[PDB]
């Protein structure tokens, strides 16, 4: 009934190295890519994904319900009133079927100086205890400078698939400081499924998480391989095919303001699929005071009528908004 999304699966191996001519192929393959339906998959991307999806299945199935309270966001516990991104996102069985971990820089350490300012959306990290998820935190906070060190590679192609220099992007995105963040979400089996955790959409179909923009720069997603996700089209919705062998990238709302719309942020929703299944998207956040000056590359000079805002100003807003527009998550 509904047809295929055009979600193009690029090499972006060239990125990581020095052959100039080769990076500006994959620019102009991403500048396709990001003017059409706004989504690819990134493949010889280098990261170990099955090792990642391993991983991640033992902490999810091991995780107790004792440890989520522990490790809960605020939303969920209110004695944990730092807790406003990182840690716990608890399901509700008969109403909200998803659950998920979020962890943001590992570097957001107690001496940081803006944890010591207690700046907006830094926090530090809270694990659960190593005796009872041995190797865990180890092998997460490794998978953010993994996923960290590719996203700078995309960085650098949309960077040259605008008319710019390929450090761009990629100067305002830091180890030392970076708003970046890893979910790891958990899509559960349910049997009966309770019909109070599907949405509806206009349209008839039957949804886990509404129509949205990402709250991101750009977005890096590793998912399993269960279809689920559509993009709005000028054709309508749109199935993303799966592919659990690469990444699936597309451009959030930071970027459209950046580009005056000309890479777009692609609008999609997440169908309702009856399987035990992964999400782990990296959001591709830069540091709380980047300003990009916006512009416009379909115009002559290049100017734009947009204002600059700050990342930090853009994120907290932003995910305000989304969890009002969609539902706590
Ligand atoms: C967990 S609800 C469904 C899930 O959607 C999301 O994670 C949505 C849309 S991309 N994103 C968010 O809720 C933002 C999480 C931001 C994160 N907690 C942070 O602090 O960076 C999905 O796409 O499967
Ligand atoms: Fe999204």
């Amino acid at each position: 009934s509904v047809s295929k999304a055009n979600v193009p699966k690029i090499d972006v191996s060239p990125l990581f190295g020095d052959d100039q001519a080769a990076k500006m192929r994959v620019a102009q393959q991403i500048d396709a890519a990001s003017r059409d339906t706004g989504f690819f998959y990134a493949v010889n991307h280098g990261i170990n994904v099955q090792r990642l999806s391993q991983k991640t299945k033992e902490f999810h199935m091991s995780i107790t319900p004792e440890e989520k309270w522990d490790l809960a966001i605020r939303a969920y516990n209110k004695e944990h009133q730092d807790q406003v991104r990182a840690g716990y996102y608890l399901s509700i069985p008969g109403k909200k079927a998803v659950e998920s971990f979020c962890y943001l820089n590992p570097n957001f350490t107690p001496d940081h100086p803006r944890i010591q300012a207690k700046t907006p959306t830094h926090e530090v990290n809270v694990w659960p205890d190593e005796t009872k998820h041995p190797g865990f935190q180890d092998f997460a906070e490794q998978y953010y400078w993994d996923v960290f060190g590719l996203s700078s590679a995309l960085l650098k192609g949309y960077a040259l698939a605008l008319g710019k220099e390929e450090n761009f992007f990629a100067r305002h995105f830091k180890p030392d400081d970076t708003l970046a963040s890893v979910v790891l979400i958990r899509y559960p089996y349910l049997d009966p499924y309770p019909e109070a955790a599907i949405k509806t959409a206009a349209d008839g179909t039957k949804l886990s998480f509404e129509w949205h923009e990402d709250v991101s720069l750009i977005t890096v997603l590793y998912q399993s391989n269960v279809q689920n996700l559509q993009v709005e089209t000028a054709a309508g919705y749109q199935d993303i095919e799966a592919d659990d062998t690469g990444y699936l990238i597309n451009c959030g709302s930071y970027m459209a303001h950046l580009t005056n719309n000309y890479y777009k942020a692609p609008i999609h929703r997440v169908k309702w699929v009856n399987a035990e299944r992964q999400s782990l998207p990296f959001f591709v956040n830069l540091g709380y005071d980047s300003v990009i000056d916006p512009f416009d590359p379909r115009e002559p000079n290049g100017k734009s009528d947009r204002e600059p805002l700050s990342y930090g100003d853009y994120l907290q807003n932003g995910l305000v908004s989304l969890i009002n527009k969609n539902g706590q998550t």
